[PDB]
């Protein structure tokens, strides 16, 4: 009944398993497709998303082969035909794929990631793709939007006994440090990705003594840097105190980096927290604080005037908790036609906004030359290329009547190749890389789109020939229609 | 700076490894201590929980071993001290494990699962078992709040695309099979574990023809199970009459099982639909109906008298999107005093009713031996058995003025022995077998316990003992604070 768990290859939907059965058997396998990823709302109402999923995109890809379990299970199990198997059997990837780069800013209704080449491929591939990326890229957005109430102060993950299995531990946490985390609780994470890891110890070590200032002095004879975690009994009369007795006695033995505080009344508890470690003369002591902190919370606590000087955040990060999922999708937008040219493809839905934007598409990321200042992005077909213009008009999709002549502006696309026909040409870069591309990209975004409250809406702007284009398929399919019933 | 993924053995907060090296250097690694698994609040406000991650965990335990390369980014980067890194080198685990079995019903506040065993080795597994158990669980119980609404017609589980990440997808798609959904559209599930796979075709296969009919016959052509999705353009008008003309055309060549609607007011459509297949004489095909759907949206288009007959859910199920964490914790409950014997152990926070209870206990499930009524689960300390009792003493632990005095009572132990010093003793099920094991359960609970809306508070009250054990040590740390202070 079951096989060896040694394959990615079957991480996908039994649809696009029997979509290639049916291409295949009718030799409409190797037709070539375009397929695009987009997400229709900002996660959060953020004002910008954070890719990220390249990585792990790529491992799956150049691994991407059918294993002899995998097709034992096909033929044993689910019966599919054995001329079928032979196909998936000599399987090899060969498409190509263009994507933003991990640490881009991205938005709504713009492809991220774009796949070309034989239909079959194309289909096999859309399923794990999108389990991988519209978790990591939502993990790096909340990351963002918490470090941004946060600032220059310690960000640190410690959600992994929450997340949603071990694939989301170890994946969201490196998402939210590329997303503005300063490190992890998890040590795999730090092994395997390179992260900085932080944690000192919980209340169980306290708890094994009886008493704070034996577990603290335990902890401290055994480890030179020490914050110690004041809440098992009481903070303001047992835990404090002892820290503070701990540290007085350790001296220059010790670095009392300080205190954490895991429970109560954050912002009135700080305040005295900060008051008993100053009165000891432990002003360079700091107050770490965790417990259900996102954003919201952070934000009110520091416009509290709470004296936190190191934030934990655990389950509200690490599974996206009042959003946890981006809501990304994957389409068809152009298909080879009979006469060997390509066609572009539409679907319609109750939703005349909802509708699909047809087309092999690229985005720019516009900017003004002389200050950098953000423009929005300007979506095109394939064919055009706005650096060799002088002058692009940007108008709102909807609201046609919102627009602007854009000139004496720099264009980059967004687009980039990382597989031609299966075959590699993007070097991974490491994460520190990745975390600094975030930040720059950042830094250059103008700080209305950046803000957590009531960000503005960066354009995502249509160009005139793609929204036509657009328009013309959407009568001509509304016509067809029309002519089917009467 | 970064190692081979080779292992789980270090998929841990950091804080456990520096607890761990203290007690080792200290000589306190091997201390007995009792840990145990319980969450605090129902999920979903569901009047039970279904457990789910046994086979998860087993699988990890029996694996815990720390590799070459575990030991060498201890030493190379975190720069533990070689002693220590000795002993995590030689490591095996000796810790006995008790545990409700997957497909059990659970509830809050009691405990789940119960390590005891050296402290050093407990301390290491916390991390790694809530982030399998925490998600395991929370999914099957979402998947029987689900299955509850819809009654005897089939779920599908189809949310691979849009769960946190890869481990998520499958790992959550076994427990909604668990909880209650009959199939998945993930391969790789079917291939693994054995769950049954569904799924016919996506809109990319009607978009590569440009139109219903000649999609739907090329399926048709290459499939015996014939499921049409019919909204790609123009459900009443288009796809629902395309797929009528290619059941006709292919008669008894076809199993023509029905149609599928992915968009649009669900009720009206369904209504409309299931009139055209009547009035063409086809009626027994089924409506198919996914998009956006959870327990709410469900029982709602049900009693608009929807005539939808089978349920895809996505998103909404494998995320568990709106309580994404079940927030189940890991606590100290007991610890070897120097003396040598066990010193019961709590730990305080500002509310009074979230201090831990101490202790090592068992859950007994209290039925009547006449009709097998549910009585409730009744928390005890390890020395105490219900089964050895005439009568019982169940109180509210808060409200302790609701009381019954249980008598002609069968008690079951609910928490079972999967390890005892390490070794296994508990042989695995297979997963039909956890399955049918949750069904009986289920069908075991008394109604108001098992309804979606308001279900009763199903009793879980500790006895006599436990309770008044619990409140004379939390008086005594009480009174050491005092003492403390002045
Ligand atoms: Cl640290
Ligand atoms: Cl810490
Ligand atoms: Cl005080
Ligand atoms: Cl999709
Ligand atoms: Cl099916
Ligand atoms: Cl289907
Ligand atoms: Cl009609
Ligand atoms: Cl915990």
């Amino acid at each position: 009944y079951t096989y060896a768990d040694d394959s990615l290859t079957l991480h996908t939907d039994m649809y696009q398993i029997n979509m290639m059965q049916t291409y295949w058997e009718l030799g409409r396998a190797d037709l070539h497709a375009v397929f695009e990823c987009y997400f229709r709302e900002m996660p959060f109402n953020h004002g910008y998303a954070i890719f990220a999923g390249l990585e792990r995109l790529v491992n799956y890809l150049e691994n991407l082969t059918f294993t002899e379990s995998d097709i034992a299970y096909l033929r044993e199990v689910e019966e599919y035909p054995e001329d079928f198997l032979t196909y998936l059997a000599n399987f090899e990837f060969k498409c190509t794929v263009r994507s933003a780069l991990e640490g881009d800013l991205v938005f709504n209704n713009e492809p991220l990631i774009q796949i070309e080449g034989p239909l079959a491929q194309c289909q096999l591939v859309e399923t794990a793709l999108l389990n991988m990326v519209n978790f990591q890229t939502l993990i790096a957005t909340k990351a963002a939007r918490i470090k941004s109430v946060i600032g220059d102060d310690p960000l640190l993950e410690f959600g992994t006994r929450r997340a949603q299995e071990l694939d989301a531990a170890i994946w969201g946490t490196r998402a939210a440090y590329i997303g503005g985390a300063d490190a992890t609780s998890n040590v795999r994470a730090g092994k395997i990705f390179g992260i900085p890891v932080s944690g000192t110890h919980a209340h169980s070590l306290v708890q094994s003594y009886g008493n704070d200032y034996e577990a603290f002095m335990a902890y401290a004879k055994t480890h030179r840097d020490c914050v110690f975690l004041v809440d098992t009994y009481d903070t303001l009369k047992a835990g404090v105190p002892s820290a503070i007795r701990v540290a007085r006695e350790m001296g220059d033995k010790i670095n009392f980096l300080g205190v954490r505080i895991d429970s109560g009344d954050m912002a009135y508890i700080s305040k005295r927290v900060r008051e008993q470690l100053d009165e000891a003369g432990f002003t360079e002591a700091k107050i770490y604080a965790s417990n259900d902190l996102d954003e919201n919370t952070i934000l009110n606590l520091k416009m509290q005037k709470s004296k936190i000087d190191v934030w934990g955040v655990g389950t509200k990060l690490i599974t996206a908790y009042d959003q946890p999922a981006l809501g990304a999708v994957f389409k068809l937008v152009s298909i080879e036609g009979e006469d060997g040219q390509m066609k572009d493809t539409i679907k319609l839905s109750s939703n005349a906004e909802k509708v699909t934007t047809p087309g092999k598409k690229q985005v720019w990321r516009i900017t003004r030359k002389s200050d950098k200042k953000s423009e929005g992005d300007y979506v095109t077909l394939w064919n055009e290329d706005p650096r060799q213009e002088e002058e692009i008009y940007m108008f709102h999709p909807v609201h046609t009547f919102i627009n602007k002549y854009v000139r004496d502006f720099e264009a980059r696309p967004v687009l980039q190749d990382i597989f031609v026909e299966g075959k590699r040409v993007y070097e991974l870069p490491t994460l520190d890389e990745i975390k600094q591309y975030a930040k720059e990209n950042l830094d250059s975004l103008h700080e209305e789109y950046k803000r957590d409250l009531n960000p503005q809406k960066y354009p995502v702007d249509l160009s005139t020939d793609c929204w036509n284009h657009k328009m013309n398929l959407l009568e001509k399919v509304r016509k067809d229609v029309k002519h089917l019933t009467e």
